[PDB]
């Protein structure tokens, strides 16, 4: 049993992006609100044709804003929803999927992938999924971009489509 061993995932989403396919396994037991939100938005096409508008080298690449501006996007709930943390879901490696926010209990639609560690985000951002080992390279390629001074890529990568491969709420 490795240190930092994570609970089993349940739920799978496939993003078809301009950097390749990215396969996300979901922690639906530990972060049910975030997982339900992500699945439903995925199903409703809400993430289709959306950009990855923010890249911080070695830290995060962030997307999920239907406006592409960095400030838009809303949850399925009619208001931003609560954080969901778990002591076994930690920012101790690259390839995790977490919700963006601008404070406590402020989850909307924007989410990000971790490009490195981000321990300082532990207990601040909901971690709701992880990228499969065999799609991490494509996830990292989202960050392989020339960037402006507001962390915006000159030519952002995009999600063409999102599909739910296994829906744990069915």
């Amino acid at each position: 049993v490795p240190r930092g061993s994570e609970p089993p995932t349940n739920g799978k989403v496939l993003l078809k992006t301009t950097a390749g396919d990215i396969d996300i396994e979901l922690w639906s037991k530990e972060a049910p609100k975030a997982c339900r939100n992500f699945i439903q938005l995925c199903l409703e096409a809400y993430y289709d044709n959306t950009i990855f508008h923010r890249v911080v080298p070695g830290f995060i690449v962030q997307g999920g804003d239907p406006t592409g501006t960095g400030s838009g996007g809303e949850s399925i709930y009619g208001a931003p929803f609560k954080d969901e943390f778990h002591s076994r879901l930690r920012f101790n490696r690259r390839g995790l999927v977490a919700m963006a926010n601008a404070g406590s209990h402020d989850n909307g639609s924007q989410f990000f992938f971790t490009l490195g560690r981000a321990d300082e985000l532990n207990n601040k951002h909901t971690i709701f999924g992880k990228v499969t080992g065999d799609t991490v390279y494509n996830m990292l390629r989202l960050s392989e971009v020339d960037i402006d001074d507001d962390e915006r890529p000159h030519n952002p990568h995009k999600i063409k489509s999102c599909e739910v491969l296994f829906n744990p709420f069915d």
